[PDB]
């Protein structure tokens, strides 16, 4: 499982940490460029204004390039959901395959413990493969939860890859205050093309998110074709490979990895 | 329980995490606008006085359609009782039906021990059946909870429906200091159409919660008609497939998956 | 006990969470409207001044009607007192009666067990009914505990209905400062009509905690006449139905909950 | 011990948290009038001083009535005491008597298995009540701590008792800047009426100690008049109601509180 | 132990937590007077420069008698070092007795088992009085750190004597910016008579620390003078006086303290 | 391990508590001038554009020399990197290595009770070289994770090798308001050259993760030529050297450091 | 150990305390005086300009007296490594001599054992000494990193001795702004004879650190000459001195400290 949980444990686990180094470093989000101390609380109420009229005019004032695209203001917000949507398959894999499993664990630890009983007699285990040649269509469930995983994390590689196309000029936009006009129409200054903050470190995490899930999308395949390596195909495989990495996995004692010395002597 | 449990651990969490996610991009809440710094703690005092007369003035102040539905301050406030109220039948099950299904946890485990020692002395169970086969009108109450939380999660996918019609431009109110005036009627400015700074999250936060329980709303049913699918009707399942799940939930051994290995070989 | 005990941990939980909640929202409590930056520190002063000139002047200065009330500045301070004083009861009741009822409850586990080697014999307890037939006037100590609650539940279901017809226009007080004039006589704005900022959710928090309370008063009499309902008086019960729920309550065995499977086949 | 020590583990925890929430509300202490913003920092200046001033300056300034009162400035620090010197007699009670009392329990416990032998031989005790016949004048220094709390108890009903008669007009206090004037003697103004901000609650927090302890200390003396009530004076109980207590106190098993089952049947 | 480790243990715990109660009302330390708002910066760079020239200049600026006395800035910093300093002889028995003294428990505890089984016999020790009655010049070390710790509590009720005496005036200090006049000699004023903030409270808690340590350095001594009072002198005492208090203090048994109503009976 | 580990756990440590040391003076991170307070929220406007116009402006802005190094604003985000580089190999040697070293810890552990049982009789073990003479290529995989921390190592000497060179004048950066500019092309002052705060602390500390690390690689490589100077070469040693120091590394006991012993007397 | 491992625990942490109690008390660092509020963020800008222009300026602005010393910007920054230094041979001992003298200390167990049922069979230990009389060059491993130690604990009494004759005016330091100057040549006055605020007290801590360790480096090397002072050399102690303390240190039973009881009666 360490080829696979390595990963599932340790990545969204990099990205929740990746989102809290920005949380550390969020001080404010919006800065807004009031005119000049023409007040105080005017300039909070104009940067307020601004850092929530982002979406919901959706006419053209930031003229950037295609802005209904939300000024980015949900990186932290959307990271988590691309942490936990990679986090869950373990889960679903942990409350569907892991008690039936954990059965078949017992099953193949009583495998190895018929063996070293038969060395100490030798001093019936051939019924076990029979055991495990049936049908058992419902290891091919088991093996969707990895699959799953890697649908979210091919998006992950295009989502944040759309993130580089976009943040040319997709902060400096103009703001309105309108309604704030629709007040009085009289004497505020009508727009205030403010700026975000956190574009400059949005783009250059949005790097090291993408570049690392590039370096682990076809690693995760890789699991999936040693059952094509290995004499027998995809639909003969789910009983034999899912059960002879994890009879090594868990436990072996002095005549398990002992066999093949004693084969060779 | 898995198939329910799952459902009933994670998503009333989902709810809280999502909440303090919120909770997380407070810093404040209004934001005021006071005539242009002629002062810093007026401008406080009108913040504070147009955040609380938010509700108590039923008069038309606000003119932005329907404006009795309190300018949604409870999110939080409403989002926490949404969690609870899923999370508390799950606390009635266990508070009304745990021991005594703990007892026929430990009568299902001398059920299946006594097939072990039955296939001991073959190197009465039959009796238990008729155990199972009264009328036991009691089970009823057990599935209760489940439905008594689709009832709770059916209007939680009505209640946040309301909040997208709703949602145009029921932000910018205009407030009055009525009373304030009332202290004078001589000089402070009559009107501050104000803004929330929440209406931006509280909406598109709104979305992740209604399309996640629109996603689960049908699949609490999908448990409840297993019962209609396995031979006998919802008024005879009762001690059969709430035990049939169970016997195979919490332990078995080396004679219970091996039964049909043995059955086929 | 989870019939009674699930109230009554439960619910001064929710009240304190309840309170907390409030607790989270604090921010400041008053606002008050100095004459429009005359000064800052004068503004804090006078915003002091009158947070502790609410209760100290008893004469009309606020004039909304009755004014004697404190103008609630006390809700988590009463709050806290009323989740406590519900609290204490199960705590009399854990240093008064828990260790007798621990005693009977190992009395109550050796008729069980008596009752197994009974069987065992079969494959005396017929005098324990003897030793609960007396006169044992010390379990309506035990009782008292369930029903001194009730008392302090039914006046917070009137307490906090006080307070709904209280809270009309007992927010927009006037408060001066005459001590603060007694100064000098000479130039301060001689009152300032200031605004409490916790009044529009210290009512519509008090929904929550009265209607939940209205909800669950006659609920906790309802344990009290399945003693009426049980074949002997309320004179007569205190050592059978105490007796009979903790039986099934703590522990049973393969004997217990089978006996009506072998007394009915 | 629990109708005392569920008294000596409350109620100082009781004063603790009371405290702790008026600790929830500090914000700052005092608040004093600037003359109107002729400075901000000269503002903070004189907050100091006349916080610091309280004191030190024994002539008549405040003039309120017997300003030699301190201004209360230490009801968090003189609570902490009256805390502390309730809960450290049961700390000399478990560092002087506890150990011996924890011999004397394992005798009783040994009297009681001794009791149990008996019966079950009947299927020396009367040895032991001549062993706590003598004369043993330490248990009076048991006793002393139970009394000793109850000085510290009764004085506590007097302090809070002189606070209420205190706090009329104990608050708004005048404050020079005499050695202030004494930089100069030039321009300051000459004394600042200041307010201090927790007289509000500091009176209304000084009910609820007050009224507990007035409702508690008899309760403590009708733990010392048992020993009246049971056949033998003060200074012959020591050894039987101070043992009478601790029988049925830790433990007991299924022949002692079935004694009088068998007493009676 | 408990009668010295009562002391050792709970007083300089007093002591930390009496510090950590002022640190609690820390806020600021110094309030400077800057020319009533000439700047705001000049006004935290005077009271940060006066607050570290509190000691370098050794010239007469204070003038309020004895001015190298460093304006006590230190009381936690000095509390800091009167805690630890009584703290830490109890470490070294620790790491200088406590092994040897714990082979010496269990040589007593060895001593009172061959007692127990010679009553079961009676149904050598005197041996072990001899074993005792030598030299052994080292338990002298063990009662030096007693001692030593009463040298340090000696000068504590000193060290705070002289600080009431000190505390007449030794407040309101005058201090000037001469390098800062030295900057330009032109145009700041020249000295700024400010005032510590903490001369208030650090004067009315060292009478706590005071008058219990003077009520405490008696109390230690009368541990030390039982030797002088048992029949032996200070240089025989050592191998019975601090054991037979440790053969009482650890465990006893159902013959230990009834040897004596044995002896009586 | 201890040669290894004790580097692979302190070290990186190391670099984050280093890390960590300047999270704890933080304050703020560029502290730009504005003209002489022309505003206040202007400068932090002006602060926070040039704090984010870093790095998007690829022009000839800063002209300090080669103005295309990001300013090194990543020193706590690049750190945490070049920290979790040197962390994980050893999670890779955790999941790849340590099952399959755990069981040749059982077999070499065997190995040490078979020794000692042979003592026993002699009041097979030469079979188990010929375990370890074989091919066993794999063990090559386990010394790659250490020669692979070493790259990041050199790599890291030789990063912050250039950030000594880069940081003669690589801080006083000018920083226009270009798009605040374009807002008007009217008012603002056109270029405001800024200064980063955190400049003098990145140099003296990029000395210590320096010289420490240019102080311990060639130490990694020290324990890599054990195998050459231990009468093998590097492709024989794989199963006698990673298993001389793990058969003394866990646990010995009575005859296997007492061999030599016997061996020489 | 206790006489190495007392100074090695505490002294450290004494260290690590000592800064922390620096660390509540920091506020801010250094207070600029800019020219008597000619703005408020180029005041923010100065002292942000001069806290970094500390040491990058090598010429002569400061004048005191030698002031390429970076005007000990670094005494937490120091005290770490001071503290970390002394830290780590303890570690060393404990990864390099600590499974050594772990299989020792089970070697002397067992020769005391051996002693124990040598005495049980008198109702061979004496080979052991020849175990130990062998050459065993290893341990002067183990007795250089208490030497280690002793060399950074010398050079700290005298790095900290600089400090004092450093410190005579080593923080009034001229500061100008000459690229703020550079910006325009025109407006800025030219320099800010600035104060750092930290070195009152880094000054009169350095008097804790200094003579406690010039009170501890002697006795470091008492532990050392107990080696010279027990019949046998430096290069003959090693297995006798080292063992002797480490045979009482650990576990003793009732016949090793009885010997000498029994040997003298």
């Amino acid at each position: 499982d360490k080829m696979v949980t390595c990963i599932a444990v340790g990545l969204p686990l990099l990205l929740i940490s990746l989102a809290f180094a920005q949380e550390i470093s969020i001080g404010t989000q919006i800065s807004c460029f009031s005119p000049s101390s023409f007040s105080w609380r005017q300039a909070a109420f104009v940067d307020s204004y601004c850092w929530a009229a982002v979406q919901q005019k959706n006419s053209l004032q930031s003229e950037s390039g295609n802005l209904p695209l939300w000024l980015h203001k949900f990186f932290p917000y959307i990271l988590l959901l691309f942490a936990i949507l990679l986090y869950l398959p373990p889960l679903f894999w942990r409350f569907a395959a892991a008690p039936h499993i954990c059965s078949d664990l017992k099953f193949i630890m009583e495998e190895l413990d018929k063996v070293y009983n038969r060395a100490i007699k030798a001093a019936i285990v051939e019924q076990y493969l029979k055991t495990k040649k049936n049908s058992n269509n419902l290891i091919i469930k088991y093996i969707s939860c990895r699959l799953l995983t890697l649908i979210i994390i091919l998006l992950a590689c295009i989502y944040l890859g759309y993130y580089f196309s976009l943040s040319s000029l997709s902060d400096e936009f103009v703001c309105s205050i309108k309604s704030g006009i629709l007040r009085n129409d009289s004497t505020v200054p009508d727009q205030f093309q403010c700026k975000l903050i956190a574009v400059g470190i949005f783009q250059l995490l949005s790097v090291i998110n993408l570049v690392v899930y590039v370096l682990l999308a076809p690693v995760v395949v890789y699991t999936l074709f040693v059952p094509f390596r290995q004499k027998t195909d995809v639909l003969k495989v789910y009983e034999i490979l899912p059960t002879f990495d994890v009879l090594h996995f868990k436990s072996e004692g002095y005549n398990d990895l002992s066999l093949y010395n004693l084969f060779l002597e």
